[PDB]
């Protein structure tokens, strides 16, 4: 049934179409687990970090009966709709470090969690402070407003490399909504706050 | 129904044909919102900047009925005709940092606004004074002259990063039309004047 | 059967997007790293840049043919094949693959893929100047298939005379790990590269 | 109709087939910037417009009651396999890779390119200047299949650390040891100096 | 000439080694060194530019000699999967990726390549200089499938000078029972 399931997903799902249920927004969960902090610059206020970007959402049309079938499959993301998330204050392309496969569950829920390396512009002052710096990253949909996509956040140092020259103090995630000057609509995002200190 | 709207587009879009409309030029709007200034060099006169390149134009073929269907949708740009804009004094290709989706309205109006990192050759003198420097970026079509394509420009620190170590004194944008030595036709560009200084 | 015939059949039966499980059991991937070079280390940042042959074998019994009177093996580009989704967990760059992306398929269905790879890691570089030397640990495991669908197991001679470093020992350990977020276990091979400066 | 002209092109251009009587290719470089110079390694980094023209009569159409010119993606056209022999990086193409096609089958491709070369940089701080020679030619076509013909500080950047004294172009034929066919190249000479 | 490309597209099998009978494909390789660009005697690494002349025969491509040759995209043809074992970067190919095809089936591919190698740089400044050896061979075809058999274009603006030899070698590795043929290129050069 596993090739069957991939087949059913590809015949049934269009990657270029938002899986909106009954003209409700598509609820996406976003969550970052930091793995490393590689380059910090206090003169230019730029940081280099590696993290797992956990992204989950639902496409109920994908679902299948798993009484005698596998409960899950791994699928190339090029066969799915994936939300067009962006980090607003990113100053580089995000470098994907892991195979780009999503996990689909028989109920129609999807998990995509690449490990990503990326550079951001953010407040770095206090890095050499026992209070540490707090760097804020904002992530949301680039071209879908809140009527279509809604972004909700789900040991902060649990998988953090210990060989990093930095140490994490806390990670906190909060939901925001913003309307920009060019356009009438609002865009939901998550601000992740990364509190870290040099060692 | 968002799916039915998109198939229609995929069927009739013609990515390689200017939606020219009866030998009148396509009227393109171009507008930059500077987001960050990352590096500057007074001796080489080079600049590294991140900006939103907002681009709008009409494709009539793309229109549909929004009465019982949605007003607009996100489309991959690989599925559309896109203006062949180039920045004349660019010295790198643009690194596109965001998903390459454009917004298409049922009236055929297309919005495409990517965050872009690029490096330019321009006048950096003054960057360390209070008066600041004035760097000019020129954007036009590369292969469509005045009759085929027209570009028109349409708060300057509204989206600028507060963690940048530069700041914007003013942004101004004026239209222009130039004939080159090689060929008789004229080309339109938008001239953008970034007046900024080191904080 | 000729080489063309074998490739034709592989293209007819291969399904690059779908794991080739035998009934119930997990695909048993084998992995061993053969280190060729250690190019840049940083004692301050704890980052290494290494070159290695990633020898990877596994079985896809659907590909099999009778080779009594035909070739026993062919080379196939990996896009024609299902390949395991292995990741180095503590890598901080993509793998630069240096060799032609070709796999070797045996008539019984065994597959061998062994790319030469240059990659950068985040590991312990302390003591690289010491007699004890440094011990960098590289962790490799399936990224999206848990232990019931993929298992990985471990299977200095070709290390460059010209590197600025010498190898002391290379050991491997198997781990199985369930993570905070998700209910499954994921297997990996931990390789320990014990090296020091000449 | 402009759509109609492209449709015709797609089913009329064999991108893999040269259209021949050697194809006559015109090459000229208009320099936009000199970005780096390294007097010790003899390396230069430059930005230039590559004007490339050639005829593809197979592509022609009727100009009356018809648009005289269209913009076409080069991926859909044959294009000369030009290469710079003293290049030491791949060309970064800074512009959209579209050609323009006239109704009489004349073709224009003029990308903006950044590229690094190995050439003589001695004298760049001299009043006389330095003279950097770039040689361009077809890589796999000999004289009987392709000839290259060559057709100023005019578009050169005011903000460059350097200025152009003179640009000159010559034609050459060369036979290499490996193969007995002849290859034509246009040698472009750049006399420039630090201001 | 359009017809020849049509046939080649028609009969050419890019993924299938074109072995005749039971014998291996004879691949000729030779490097023409054009430029040595960087050198690091500390790390023993070099960055060079060379032309790689690679030639071999594929008879599924032949035509009744119409002109003798045509230029083809290598994407249209089987190409030998040579790799340089002591490479530490991917090849950066600087020329159009086009192969010349003779009517008899001879194929010639010669790109200009820029690559960094790991080799012996010790003494490059010395009168003796250093000597880098670049080993080149098929990565996944053993000696029964592929056999590999082996200075006037150097740039005068290079900061380096060349005092070049080529040798055949055949290697059986610990993992596997077959032998892999290679060519070792030996290059003695010093700082100018
Ligand atoms: C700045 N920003 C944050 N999240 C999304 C955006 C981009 C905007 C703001 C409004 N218009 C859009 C848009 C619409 C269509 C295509 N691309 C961007
Ligand atoms: C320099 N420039 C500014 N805007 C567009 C250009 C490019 C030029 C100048 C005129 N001829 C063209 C051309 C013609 C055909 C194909 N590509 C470019
Ligand atoms: C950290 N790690 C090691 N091996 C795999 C992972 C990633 C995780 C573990 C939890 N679930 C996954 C997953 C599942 C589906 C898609 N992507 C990631
Ligand atoms: C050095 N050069 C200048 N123009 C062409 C060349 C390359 C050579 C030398 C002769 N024949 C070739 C060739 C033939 C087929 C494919 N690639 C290169
Ligand atoms: C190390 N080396 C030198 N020349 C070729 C090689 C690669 C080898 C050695 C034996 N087995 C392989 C192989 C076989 C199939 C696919 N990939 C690699």
């Amino acid at each position: 049934d596993r090739a069957d399931i991939l087949y059913n997903i590809r015949q049934t799902s269009r990657p270029d179409v938002i899986p909106t249920q009954r003209d409700r927004p598509v609820a996406v969960s976003v969550s970052l687990k930091f793995i490393n902090i590689l380059e910090v610059n206090e003169i230019t206020n730029e940081v280099d970090v590696v993290f797992w970007q956990q992204t989950t959402w639902s496409d109920r049309t994908l679902a299948w009966n798993s009484s005698h079938s596998p409960d899950q499959v791994s699928v190339p993301i090029s066969s799915l709709w994936v939300p067009d998330l962006a980090a607003y204050n990113a100053i580089s392309k995000p470098e994907v470090l892991t195979p780009q496969l999503a996990r689909v569950v028989s109920d129609g829920e999807v998990l995509y969690m690449p490990s990503i390396r990326q550079r951001f512009s953010c407040d770095v002052s206090g890095v050499d402070t026992e209070s540490g710096a707090t760097c804020r990253i904002k992530i949301g949909s680039w071209t879908h407003h809140s009527r279509e996509i809604s972004v909700d956040p789900t040991d902060d140092s649990e998988y953090f490399s210990q060989y990093s020259r930095f140490e994490i103090l806390d990670v906190t995630q909060k939901k925001n909504s913003v309307t920009y000057s060019c356009c009438p609509e609002a865009y939901e995002d998550v601000e992740v706050s990364l509190n870290f200190r040099k060692k």
